[PDB]
């Protein structure tokens, strides 16, 4: 349950990133070996993550959550964004029943291009709350934004939030995330 921290999220990338995103040569390199600190520079050279680079303010900066919480944090936040979709048709009991229930009771009428359709792939959820994560904290810089997407395996025109909206994309993360795991809300 134990979460990362800004030295291990800004220098060490091996403790954190997911298979599908080393270097092919890399992956293949890496039958052995098993969080090494050659790896750890090697990794943030093969792609230019700017050890520079600022945590996204409150709270934006789940990059340090446990896997586990950031995992439910961002299935129950995508599953949301198909609320409407699903109500007019089960990762977690907790996380199902949070999207048909607590769909409306969050930040009212939902804007206009929030809510999307359903087609779907495994993790598609993670993946959309992901998207939406960054798209609320949007001048994040490239440091942070790609090393939250390496916490994951493999966004609309309406989510480019310009005004009003980003803060009210910030504030329904942080109730998503409030409920979604509480153990981890301190970050
Ligand atoms: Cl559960």
């Amino acid at each position: 349950s134990m979460p990362l921290t800004a030295y291990q999220l800004r220098f060490c990338p091996a403790r954190y990133i997911h298979e599908s995103h080393l270097p092919a040569v890399l992956l293949r390199l890496l039958p052995a070996l098993p969080r090494q600190s050659v790896l750890n520079a090697w990794l943030l050279e093969q792609l230019e993550l700017d050890c520079a680079f600022r945590m996204p303010a409150q709270l934006g900066g789940l990059a340090l959550y446990p896997q586990a919480a950031l995992e439910r944090t961002l299935g129950w936040l995508g599953a949301l964004l198909h609320g409407q979709a699903l109500r007019q048709v089960q990762i977690g009991e907790q996380g199902q029943r949070f999207c048909l229930e607590q769909l409306d009771l969050l930040i009212g009428r939902w804007p206009p291009g929030w809510q999307r359709a359903l087609p779907p792939e495994e993790g598609y959820f993670r993946r959309c709350g992901l998207a939406f994560w960054l798209a609320a904290c949007s001048d994040a810089d490239c440091g942070f934004s790609r090393r939250l997407r390496l916490r994951l395996r493999l966004a609309p025109a309406d989510w480019t939030f310009d005004e009003q909206r980003r803060s009210l994309a910030r504030t329904l993360c942080l109730k998503v995330a409030r409920q979604a795991s509480d153990e981890c809300f301190h970050l």
